[PDB]
């Protein structure tokens, strides 16, 4: 079973990337299971709905009372030192916002780290069906 835990935010970085304070401790996250395209691109630099994307996450995460983290059940931190979690902000999942908003594909799933790939890839088949961002 997952559980929550607090977080305070520090910074947005991108549409996928946040740094909070965790555990007293400064560390950067990112979001498990989305990509969304990126204004901080090694080769392109800033792609289309990349600012969008950063807009819509900084102002769900600035504008929350509360921001919690989920673990998922496989490693909780990816090569770069970033912790890879679901991030809630008032009890929404942040990743999920993304994917149903059209402003985020489901990434390519790594098991064990995907309890929530269901329930993301239906907000995605909507936000196709609807033709949102993205999708348009």
């Amino acid at each position: 079973k997952l559980h929550k835990e607090p977080a305070t935010l520090i910074k947005a970085i991108d549409g996928d990337t946040i740094k909070l304070m965790y555990k007293g401790q400064p560390m950067t996250f990112r979001l498990l299971l989305v990509d969304t395209p990126e204004t901080k691109h090694p080769k392109k630099g800033v792609e289309k709905y990349g600012p969008e994307a950063s807009a819509f996450t900084k102002k769900m995460v600035e504008n929350a009372k509360k921001l919690e983290v989920e673990f998922d059940k496989g490693q909780r931190t990816d090569k770069y030192g970033r912790g890879l979690a679901y991030i809630y902000a008032d009890g929404k999942m942040v990743n999920e916002a993304l994917v149903r908003q059209g402003l985020a594909k489901v990434a390519y799933v790594y098991k064990p780290n995907n309890t929530h790939e269901q329930h993301l890839r239906k907000s995605e088949a909507q936000a196709k069906k609807e033709k949102l961002n993205i999708w348009s």
